[PDB]
């Protein structure tokens, strides 16, 4: 909102999730990004869905006028995004390309703030709901919780031994352990 950015910042994509409708009421649509640049790689929140067809992964493309917001940068026009023959000449090292694309482990979120935004892909072994909510138990080889899901995302057919790719929810605690809850940019798909 005031964290602006002139750029231009050069950057391959890596991964983008499909668009989708985030606020049913005026049918606002968004969707998710994973960029970097040769040393760091960034989190993206696409406002303007015209993009999609330069968010395509290995595409190298140009970002200008974005805005930095929860950890995320975020573009709100098709004007802010070039991508012709930026840099042919990109490498993405191996190691930061699997930094970029790595679920967190359980017993590592028990250690971050809560209300940080977390991405991942999970296995979940539970599901039940009640007044609206679903609850997912998911776990790793290093601990357990419960993703809470009201909503748009309630839609989604989900049942016990699939496996969850959760992007930007919201982590928090109760005395009765952790929860990634599901907030407005919220996105997630079975595998």
């Amino acid at each position: 909102v005031d964290d602006h950015h002139h750029g231009p910042k050069q950057v391959m994509v890596l991964k983008v999730t499909e668009p989708f409708t985030y606020d049913l009421k005026e049918d606002k649509r968004m969707f998710h990004a994973t960029v970097a640049t040769e040393t760091e790689f960034f989190r993206v929140k696409v406002f303007d869905t015209a993009l999609k067809s330069k968010f395509i992964p290995r595409n190298i493309i140009a970002i200008s006028d974005y805005f930095g917001c929860n950890g995320f940068l975020e573009i709100y026009r098709a004007s802010c995004v070039s991508d012709v023959n930026v840099n042919p000449t990109m490498v993405i090292s191996n190691t930061l390309r699997q930094r970029a694309n790595a679920t967190p482990k359980i017993s590592y979120l028990f250690s971050q703030a809560r209300g940080t935004f977390v991405s991942g892909e999970y296995l979940v072994n539970k599901k039940t709901e009640r007044n609206k909510f679903i609850y997912y138990g998911i776990g790793d080889d290093t601990g357990k919780m419960e993703v809470v899901v009201y909503g748009r995302l309630t839609n989604v057919r989900c049942e016990p031994g699939s496996k969850l790719r959760l992007v930007c929810f919201e982590l928090t605690s109760t005395e009765d352990g952790w929860q990634l809850r599901s907030v407005r940019h919220s996105y997630m798909q079975v595998i």
